[PDB]
């Protein structure tokens, strides 16, 4: 009872996907293999689609939506998330684009049109302005975010570690 | 069951009101016609009442409460309360857009035709002058809204009323 | 059904504890007497435990989790909260330690390793960095927080009243 339709739009689920019973997934939401949706999360893909790549976790209390229809976006815009992405607790993602191996710090807000490239870390409580592009391989922090410094190889490997740890984490629940 | 009581208080609902099955509305909460309460929203009107005007949307993940007595929450018509907004014992006029993730504190007063940027914080008792854009934590008055932006405030509410009806028809 | 087990770990509940039907409590979560868990709250004590002291309120929309397992903390770390603590609406607590008689302003984020001593007030929308220690008897505000000023005797008394009032409000809901 966690998946809901919007007109004739319904979530498409891959293999080993975990969606907490307390969460709400509405409309055109594509969840790739090993995606884990934790407690009290809302993902709404009504005016456009939401695409979440393999081995990506959407942590507790996050809210994911697409860009609404307006003069700037007559048909709105989708929310796209790559593979091995760690979306922290209470993160707000709105019609943005996130690449692969990205860690979005808990409590952050990513606005419409924002584009986050691969291997990027966003500190907790950050705000990414509309249409802002976050260059690959850097640490961003602040409200609004500022490019702080490039990530070390160890840090970049940690991005993969985070995604893998959460894949094992959701499997432990699908196992219970 | 999305409506719940508090003592002798229970929510009063107008016409064509949508309340997502995952939301929680408690106590003296008054929702006017065409109000739309989206997923995972909590509106608690126990310590005091919560009044929401016609054609106003309360988006996903918002949390609405009143001042802790030791002040009611009043929202006007055609108001767009963004996703994850925290409203606490404040007063909001008509045609106001509260940017997603914002926090409006006790005693705050927002006049008509105002836009608050996403992730902003409006301090206790702060009054936001009509016709301006405010943003920041705490908010700062940035600039007056253009006529197109004001029309945008109306469109935002209009669009969400249609959006609400879309779900009700299902 | 608000209590859920994580493997053979299950919440331990004291006397007169209120847990809203819309909330989610998972795993090793220990709630002392008179604790009140309000609507849409998630408390997850899976990799480690969450310990909440007596007469403490966890307000609507809060998200409580423990420090994740990592090369730094192989078995993770617990989230510990003292007695007479007021955790404001939408607060994010993550593997930190909070003393007694503390008020955490709504919308705040407290990160891993943070330590909040007794009789402290944190303003709404604040962010407490990892491992930061907040000295007893002061007001902290900001993102990241800064020590603003000492709390007045009136304010220190208010911390007690805040907790007391929420215990009363908790009971009103329990009796109905
Ligand atoms: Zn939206
Ligand atoms: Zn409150
Ligand atoms: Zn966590």
């Amino acid at each position: 009872d966690v998946l809901h339709p919007y007109r004739d739009l319904f979530p498409q689920i891959g293999q080993r996907v975990m969606i907490d019973d307390s969460s709400v997934v509405i409309g055109d939401v594509r969840l790739a293999d090993d995606v884990g949706i934790w407690p009290l999360v809302v993902i709404r893909g009504d005016v456009h689609y939401v695409q979440i790549g393999a081995r990506t976790n959407i942590q507790d209390g996050s809210m994911l939506h697409v860009t609404h229809k307006s003069s700037y976006n007559p048909d709105g815009n989708p929310l796209t998330i790559g593979e091995d992405v760690t979306v922290g607790h209470k993160v707000m993602l709105h019609g943005c684009t996130i690449g692969n191996r990205v860690l979005v710090g808990m409590g952050s807000i990513l606005l419409d049109g924002a584009i986050v490239e691969d291997d990027v870390m966003i500190g907790a409580g950050s705000l990414v302005p509309q249409n802002k592009r976050l260059e690959s391989g850097y640490l961003y922090l602040g409200s609004p975010v500022k490019q702080i410094r490039p990530l070390s190889d160890e840090e970049k490997a940690g991005l993969r570690y985070s995604a893998n740890n959460y894949v094992k984490w959701k499997d432990e629940y699908l196992d219970q």
